[PDB]
């Protein structure tokens, strides 16, 4: 019925954005707004707000477990941090929410798309980079980048066609069940520390002085499956160890990072129950990941991250690498004792039915089984080919 | 005069090993102890042990300063961190050892170099690569690995040979202990399901001992090398150290690692580097601060590649001699300041500046100063995803 | 029944090892002999050869479909080629033939598995690291390398045991369907040319100056399928260009290698069928694979070429490189067209139903469908970041 | 006197160009030519033309000496092969024109520079990803791109405003050509089932012509700077012309790609590179002769990787910058000759020797020389398998 489908997240833009689309184009609009545990207010408070600012259709989409299952075990598989930071708190869930706006727009009548993203942030990347990828037939409309856009014309906007909307705090905040992000102009002077009231998901690092939580979480397969020997989905997974991570003031983060649109920007993230399962996750792979395995999956670790972030989850490599990471996790099986305390995780126990650990390679105790006889040998022709060029360098 | 040199550590195996090579080799020991910062004993009666045990020559080198400017330093640069967890703390010092170790041959008329390493470890291919590399005429004599050289052994040799050595008892804790960091390797914690106990920490408290009091440091560097700290000026040795303690005050740098030795099987061990864990991480959020984001993707590829060389008894390889030109290339604007919170066991960044920093504020912030030209963006989205876009076409077509 | 079972080629070696390792163990031994098309003896002769040699069981494998489908067509996957230069040709057949031992000795009641291969080459490590991963509880003896080996004594060894056996060209050849390998003592001197001597799969390279030879090579998903419109087998693409190549002087190679063994040696090969093969998937992979994924992707072809080398055919990083491989092989089908003149192969067509070259974008003519008002916008923030860094440099 | 600098290159386009400019901005204009040995016209006929076409300046640089030095040795150095297939002929000559057009731009007093690429091509981010490096101030112009500038718009521009300019044919080919190489477009082979015919070549002979007689060619090296051909010292220049004649008179060097353009397209051209193939060739067999194992390994990564900057319009970059130190290190003993017989089309290697050379005939030999020590081997075999060992051990239970 040539809709504009509407990528829509309650706020004021968003919803002025109806009404303006619809003036612009002259078309009917579907709002459509993806539950990932944002949390606030209900997502039937924000479904019946697009009606009432005058979209034709408004649809909630509760996608926690797919977001959780399908986007956050990959980054966990990927022991994904950007700049070895940030766990891609904002970028993981863009290609979800491309995937259901396109979804949407097949069953809406949908030519044009469209987002309220910027136009120096990294997320425009991602929402239109995922559009030509998975629908390149719909327009993608992109109002508040491409259209003149200010609060200040969307408020008189909104003044003119008296859009029933809030118009009245300097935190810019993105959050969900993975992490929360903030955004304050206080902290891009980066000499300025960040203060209490930036803080959601994760109390005060020094709050538990005599009370720290040690915990187990156990995989299958790469998968997280338990907790304390508690079987869990990986969204309970999650939502477990921001709890209890958060109670320590654990996954508090200040990053320096640089986007792809060719600037560094400052940054706070809150990621209490992803840098649990990451760390955990890691250490499982010392214990069940062959050396020169590891060593490399290292590499493809950093990639996938700089994938995602560079709105490449669609990208072919991405998905190549999937592949290979799904074979990697075949045996990533086992369970990681960590210490979560003063804002710090503390691995101290792994155990694994899939272990590569030999104790009685590694004991000198009795029991010690490895043969060093072959040592001299191994370190004469590794050491060769560097001594024979150290020799020619000398001559 | 044909002389053994010893790569001496004052203990009781090598001590009496001593004894016994000139015995078993009929040629004088020179013993050579190398002051890295271990600490325990003097390095003067560890010195006049050897001698007492046989050794023709006994001398002390201090190495310390040298060890933080040119392997501590490198090891910051590249923010070298084995498994992406360890700082190298035993690997490092090896290639230092080594060549202090050839030079004593040449100046003493040593045609023999020992080492008391065993044949499971790592340290054994740090010593012989490089001492292959560096002075491949030396024989190179390995008592542990190769002649079965042990404590009881030596206990008693040195009953029989009447050798005026005190045997003090033996430790439950295989350590090893410099200024960069220490190691701890015990039979309790060869099981994955053991926890470490306060008794295998020395370096650093337990972080509930100075909860109440955070300590927030700054540390400057420049072009990589740390100079400054709270805007004192140090040494890169009085860096290590000071950071050592008010990190070991916080508990800092506590780690415990299932590492990948090169010799083929993983192994547990536990590290304290509370110095070395400050400056790595602050070496790194400087150069997110001063380096381009393409040239960093790459670094933390050599940075990966620059631990296993050292790790993998390779330091002395022309791959680690051309990556640390590659590194000091990317040195040189590594220039500013890193504010952290120690506290908790946990290093908490939350500061930054730098006359070399690339972050650009108005380019950045969404005030009034906003420089970014957003129009170029809808541009740069549809070719940056256009071969993806052409592949996808394809895919569903 | 405590068998040995022996890697037997039917040389001087292999034949005298096996009354020499019955007498040195008190066990019987089983020759095991692959055909992977080296050609020369009927491979009915070197199996009795094997037992009048005192073997209690000769058998032939024939492997030739195996090695083309299972380990030629991997390689081609990858793109292997050796310090850039090499296509493996020696290594690729270990891991099959340590896979038809084990199965021998499970068949057999062998208990000891053996091999000829000396201590100074890669071979060793193939044939020992493959025993090692596929069957631990295996002995492997290698009396060429662990036993005081020397020709003199293996001769006298024969004659004082009335073994029947040639005991009788300066050459050292290794050859199967693959490619050929030639060791002499001349050419160990890196001034030194080879001589036509030297060569038996191709001919010289000035032979057929009028009648170059232009072939189709078709591909499906990464497999060689036909050769100018007519479909073949792996093993008969490989034959049918050996052959083509062959005549045209193609595959001739002369490379300074890296032993893993830590030393440099010189060789000579004649690959023509492979080089065809792994020049033609290269160009197809140019016209079906996405350009990031294409970048990623000469990284891990020269990684599986290492891995393979250096005797890690069944590491746990290669197993996990082939699912990636096989993940971007999916669209990898078309035509690849070449003219092999001169000791040359040279492209020039290419078609594919699975082609991402889009004549529309690409030409300037009527149809041009490139929107060149997205250029600029692309390199001010291609640019930037390296722009903001000169700017700080210059400062 | 914000003069507009036009990268001027002779054509019919952007001589028109010239006076368009004049008029649309008002400006003077200085043409500023570069020599690279593209040949064509005598550089003072195309000096000359832009003075007639109303340029208030006109000047010629010849580049060909510091484009052979400076910018095809390091690509040499780097083996640069973009898809593993081409050595970057027209992505080379970009950053040193841009390096020239800044110049000129300071000493002519310009505040605008020009130049005349397309919209879907890769010289365009060349061009300006360098400027923007090198002179941000400088506000760029793109005509063709930006302003719908066509020979259309210039033939009839040139009639309308009388522009004293001779209205050359339109070639069926897109050329570009320098020293380094020749790149050819034509719309016959954007399809890509047409194979070249002849005529699109003219940098290299049929392989067919001298087949009768193969030219075998010793190529020197020092420090990986090519300096001697058959014992005869060469600069880098000339060492390129030469390997272009006597490649050239053998068919070498022929080449024709489907490449990956960074503006996300695929794109088929056909190349004549004879020297730089030659060179690249031989410099990579020497590496293998002088360069050990593992080093080798990564440098083949940071070859691949310096070619993908340069052609993706980065060699300003801060990381290729970096890769130059590293590759620098790495030259140092890459000294030595490689004989090669040039035929067919083909470079076929047939020799190499060195004063630097890693290779050990006495390791290597099965003579009586041995002295490889096999002793080493099996314990080399048992560890180096061990940790895949281990892991199919767990696979299997
Ligand atoms: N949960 C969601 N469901 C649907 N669309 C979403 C959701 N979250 C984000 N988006 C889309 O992503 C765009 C950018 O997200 P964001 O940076 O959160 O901007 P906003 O929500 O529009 N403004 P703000 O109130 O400042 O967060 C939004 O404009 C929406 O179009
Ligand atoms: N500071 C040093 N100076 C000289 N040689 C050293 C030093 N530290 C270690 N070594 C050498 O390195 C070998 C292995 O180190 P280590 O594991 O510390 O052995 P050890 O000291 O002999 N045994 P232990 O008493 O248990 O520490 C020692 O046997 C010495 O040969
Ligand atoms: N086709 C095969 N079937 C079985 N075993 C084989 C085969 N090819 C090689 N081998 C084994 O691999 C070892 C090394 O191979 P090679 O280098 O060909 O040595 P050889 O054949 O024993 N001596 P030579 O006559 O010089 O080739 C041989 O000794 C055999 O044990
Ligand atoms: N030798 C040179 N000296 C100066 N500027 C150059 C030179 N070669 C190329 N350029 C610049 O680079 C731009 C693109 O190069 P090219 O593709 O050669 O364009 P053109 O020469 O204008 N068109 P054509 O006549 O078809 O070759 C030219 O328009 C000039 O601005
Ligand atoms: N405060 C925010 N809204 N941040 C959104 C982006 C977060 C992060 N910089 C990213 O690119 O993924
Ligand atoms: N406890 C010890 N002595 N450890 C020494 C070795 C430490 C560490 N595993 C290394 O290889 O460098
Ligand atoms: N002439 C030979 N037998 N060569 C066998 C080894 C060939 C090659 N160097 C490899 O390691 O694969
Ligand atoms: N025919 C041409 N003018 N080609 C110029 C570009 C050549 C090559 N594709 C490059 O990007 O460097
Ligand atoms: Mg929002
Ligand atoms: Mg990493
Ligand atoms: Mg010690
Ligand atoms: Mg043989
Ligand atoms: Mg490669
Ligand atoms: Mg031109």
């Amino acid at each position: 019925s040539e809709r504009v489908i509407l990528a829509y997240s309650g706020g004021l833009d968003t919803s002025v954005a109806i009404s303006w689309i619809g003036k612009e184009t002259g078309r009917e609009v579907v709002a459509v707004a993806i539950d990932l545990g944002q949390g606030g207010e209900d997502m039937e408070v924000v479904r019946q707000r697009a009606l009432d600012c005058g979209a034709v259709e408004s649809i909630v989409i509760d996608a926690r477990d797919e977001f959780a299952n399908d986007y956050c075990v990959p980054a966990i598989q990927s022991n994904a941090l950007y700049m070895d930071r940030y766990p891609l708190v904002s970028a993981l869930s863009r290609p979800l929410i491309v995937k259901h706006l396109v979804k949407a727009a097949r069953e809406h009548g949908g030519t044009i798309v469209a987002h309220g993203c910027t136009g120096k942030g990294n997320d425009q990347v991602r929402f239109e980079v995922g559009f030509a990828s998975l629908a390149p037939d719909l327009e993608v409309l992109a109002p508040v980048r491409d259209y003149a856009w200010t609060r200040e014309k969307a408020i008189a906007f909104a003044e003119e066609n008296n859009i029933p909307i809030n118009v009245t705090s300097p935190f810019s905040i993105d959050q969900n069940v993975w992490g929360r992000a903030v955004e304050t102009g206080f902290l891009e002077h980066l000499w300025n520390a960040p203060t209490k009231d930036v803080y959601s998901y994760t109390e005060d690092p020094t709050v538990n002085w005599s009370t720290p939580d040690e915990v187990i979480v156990g995989f299958e397969q790469g998968v997280p499956v338990s907790i304390d020997g508690r079987s869990v989905t990986p969204l309970q997974a999650i939502e477990e160890l921001n709890r209890r991570g958060g109670e320590q003031g654990v996954g508090r983060l200040d990053v320096v990072e640089d986007r792809l649109v060719g600037i560094k920007s400052r940054e706070i993230y809150e990621a209490p129950g992803a840098m649990v399962l990451i760390t955990a996750h890691t250490e499982l792979e010392h214990v069940t990941l062959e050396r020169e395995l590891g060593r490399f999956k290292r590499i493809t670790d950093q990639k996938w991250g700089e994938l995602v972030y560079d709105g490449l989850w669609f990208s072919p490599l991405k998905t190549a690498l999937e592949s290979f990471v799904a074979k990697t996790q075949e045996h990533v099986t086992g369970e990681i004792r960590m210490v979560l305390h003063g804002g710090h995780i503390a691995v101290n126990g792994r155990r694994s039915p899939k272990s590569l650990y030999d104790f009685n390679l590694a004991t000198y105790d009795e029991g010690d089984t490895f043969d060093q006889s072959a040592a001299k040998g191994f370190v004469q022709i590794h050491g060769l080919s560097s001594s024979i060029s150290a020799r020619r360098d000398l001559q």
